[PDB]
């Protein structure tokens, strides 16, 4: 049976409220340990070991935490079969999209976590992190990039999102679908991300102590421009709008973004939409402002590539090809 | 044949005047005398406050005028326009908002027949006391629940969490559903007199979130701040931070989520009655800033507006 | 604390006896005072006329006995007894259906929680007069619109067409939709002295589909035929020569679609006047079924039965 | 610019009513001439080339159209550089899957029809032959089998399927998702089917002249078995289940079919339910009884993978293995 590492992080998965049945509960207060022996049924699949890497609802996820987790997978790979990554739901699209982009260990990454607590009735929890540990000790896993598994499903970790606040279904792939599905621990496997991932994106974070400053900025009618002008005024390296319709900017909110793209701020176009691709060529002269398209990269994961792209280069165009290759 | 209003607000179904939109659809006689009258001529992008209240003024001047009204808008922020006309338009005759994915000139334009969809839905009485409705893609969407879902897709409007009220075939609608929630005239929200709304911003989470853009708006003295939050509405630590001072000096913050289906629930990780923060409910940020800038026309009760984010 | 009688058929939520489930969830007791009594315990799968006319006389009979209803019952066919109850149950009480797609002894069961939630809806007065519910996944849904989507996933049951009429969180139903369809103690169909429903049979369109199904139910002088048929309810030519042979011979034939979401719609592609054809509307054809068989024990009139595929 | 053959079958996409406003309309009523001269705009694309194949809707679409189609296809390929297929909406899953497993042209082949005839306001039909003309000529179309191309989307004929009777969204790849989407004339492909297609299946019809008789039985409660022993009774090659839930029967039509493969008819559960895989390991003991596990295969795609399979062998082990591999 195949040596499987955990990393935990945190979230509800590892969560606990004073009632089976309240909603109430607090998030990143039950060690690896645990959760692991609340799945008896894991010893038949995998030699599970435990590293608890930080203990946080990922509503408090950030960059320190992304390069602690990847320079430790690409660190470990040698060391094991595959790792799964036990981590809160809410930000999980941001780190599963992060390692995808930076870990060079072409064994299963696996992500899981869940929407009710270890202390909830019908927990989704034990059966996720079960179904997480079948999908790392697969074999047909290794090369797909980094994976999220949830609710019976293998996600890229690219193209996945959560899309209900509190149903256990919430990820989904919501633009090209999932990679396979899990039935009484076997995966049918028909899709895999083109897009480059792991080790063949030139971004290598083992050096990295931190990461360039990316800021998100909403728009709706009326939006107010301080936001992105606070922004600018700290000198942030990239700006990534949260465009209405397809990644189109309220007037104020544009004349910023452009003022900043002439001083060399880096202004990634997505949108607040929660499906389909900021396509070039549309309401935005890009070319002329300096800006670049996302893409089907909703903000947070735009947020994502345009950190590390600015590790790479600072010129609109560049920036622009790395959102058309990964 | 009913009298039918059309006000004509721009976007991509349209630069082109209200009268071409109009006699590019000659069909529409065969089912109502149809008056155009031009608003504005923007794109939805641009929307503003004081567009907001031309329309809900000269909706509820022209009500007893006309059997229904068809507004022409861009579809980018149709959602937002549709939900604050939902709470102020006091006329209960039908008011249906319609707008298109694809120019005029492009092929299999959606415009045309989206247009005639939208004048049989303002001509059925059966669309009396829905509130304010959107009609996209043969479907009949209330304005509280109706959003954008696909930024090319012709097919985006949808009520992603309790679905359409009626679908249109042959121009005859089955509505089966109806919003409970309250709208209208059925709303305390009077704007007849009102030139600006409060000052309402909206902030996002994400990982390593700034709080600088937070901030820049308590700096300003906004009167509202709405939370587009990670999951069940949760807050990066900083801006948690920032925004439960915020509370407690005068900023009402609502916590929504920037997930695109689902309630952002009380009971769940945040005390909100502890911080003086309101739960969004099923209202995403863009909808929650409308009835925020609202319940604040009434009150900055940070319980008073919990009550209103729970009847509207 | 409401008095909640719980009725068990079976499925995969159970073998199981009653009590043992209900024993399985002692948190029942903080919601409800809950009476278990067995009626069967079969799969789903063997749902049939028999248990479908013993369910509606139970629920008549003992309703001013109780202040709710729950039932637990298998997935597979869930949608078709939902939709029976709900046109011949004349208790306007809440009926909540309930059923788990993982076994008791899975890891991560759904059964109890399920269950909880379904007592937390039988239990909620706002529940009544919403016809007979189906609560899945923390969602209330009406019988009429509700099927089970996907094979595996315990998300499986939605409304496709209309919506949800409420989510639950923390024990409590934010309600903001009611069916318009009429329901429960508004149809005309009364079960309580019938012992067996008119013979109605489903046959499948697809290319080069054979009439011999259809020729079989024909043969046996089924009362009605339902056709699962392609895109808009349309039937592969062999098909519709059998069932406009069928129409004019004393088997009312109703159009339904194999495609899982919209309408069978008239003035399509078929002359529905001209064959004595019915459009299903928004009923699958499992679902059409029911409504056909309980049509057929007031009239065999292909107009009258057409009336009440436009009511029901 | 390529050379691309229109091969017209009928369809909405050829349609007519008195009225451009009414629903009413006759379908495969229009010749391709017109479809051609209605969108002036593929000039800028392609070189067009119509054959007029058949004028049907596709709801008599039959094993004889689909011989004439994969032959014709297999026979031309040399002659053009891609193949467009007009054709109607209610069955081109079907056609579309057929054709996936038979043709060995690997040239894009792409499928095309409209959910509003030719004659009705904003018709869906030329805008949707543009962009089946755009993937046709993409180079990058080829080796991802047969393709079908509606509102702005390119779907693998395996998955996709119809999921509204009139929405002009309505074609959707359910389980697996789509290939690739198409802003302004241009494609950005994520994914190919991972199931064995075209030239890489061992299905060959270029000699057949019939296709293995295979029915559809549907269940729901209170089944009548009175449809399975029709079609046993006229001596069926094989039976399709649409069961219910995972691919359940109602316990007559399971005596019937149990009973039907013990003589040698082959057996495959499908489900009525839109999405998910028809499982082995569920409730059914398919060893047992000879019955085969559709898998994703909804019982119409069944039917066409179980024609084919007919043609090579009548093994139940054997038929199964094919379910697990095309
Ligand atoms: N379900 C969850 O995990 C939510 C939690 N706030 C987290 O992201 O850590
Ligand atoms: N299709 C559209 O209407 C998009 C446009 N930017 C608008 O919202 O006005
Ligand atoms: N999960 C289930 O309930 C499936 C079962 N065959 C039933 O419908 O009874
Ligand atoms: N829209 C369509 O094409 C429907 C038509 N009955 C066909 O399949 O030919």
């Amino acid at each position: 049976l195949p040596n499987i590492t955990i990393l935990a992080t945190g979230g509800t998965i590892a969560g606990g409220g004073d009632s089976a049945t309240k909603s109430n509960y607090t998030v990143g207060k039950v060690g690896v340990e645990n959760l692991v022996n609340a799945v008896p049924q894991l010893k038949d699949i995998a030699n599970v070991k435990g590293e608890q890497v930080v203990n946080i609802g990922s509503q408090d996820m950030n960059d320190n935490v992304w390069l602690t987790l990847a320079k430790k997978i690409n660190t470990d790979c040698d060391k094991t079969d595959g790792f799964v990554i036990t981590h809160g739901v809410d930000t999980m699209e941001e780190t599963a999209y992060f390692l995808d982009l930076t870990v060079k260990c072409d064994k299963p990454v696996v992500m899981v976590g869940a929407m009710r607590p270890s202390t909830s009735m019908s927990a989704d929890g034990p059966f996720n992190l079960y179904n997480a540990v079948v999908t790392a000790a697969d074999k047909a896993s290794a090369n797909r990039g980094v994976l999220v598994v949830m609710n019976d499903t293998v996600l890229d970790g690219r193209d996945v999102t959560t899309t209900n606040t509190t149903d256990v279904a919430t990820f989904k792939s919501v633009n090209y679908g999932p990679l396979g599905y899990i039935h009484n621990g076997k995966i049918d496997y028909q899709r895999t991300p083109a897009r480059k991932h792991t080790s063949d994106t030139p971004f290598d974070v083992s050096k990295l102590n931190e990461l360039p400053k990316v800021g998100i900025v909403y728009n709706y009618a009326n939006a107010s421009d301080l936001p992105a002008k606070a922004l600018v005024d700290a000198g942030y390296d990239g700006i990534v709008s949260a465009g209405v319709g397809n990644g189109n900017l309220y007037k104020s909110v544009f004349d910023t973004l452009a003022t900043a793209a002439k001083t060399g701020t880096a202004v990634v176009r997505s949108s607040r939409v929660p499906t389909g691709a900021t396509t070039q060529d549309a309401e935005v002269d890009d070319a002329k402002y300096g800006f670049v398209a996302s893409g089907t990269l909703n903000p947070q994961k735009a947020r994502v590539l345009l950190q590390l792209a600015l590790t790479q280069t600072k010129d609109p165009q560049q920036i622009q090809q790395i959102f058309n290759q990964y």
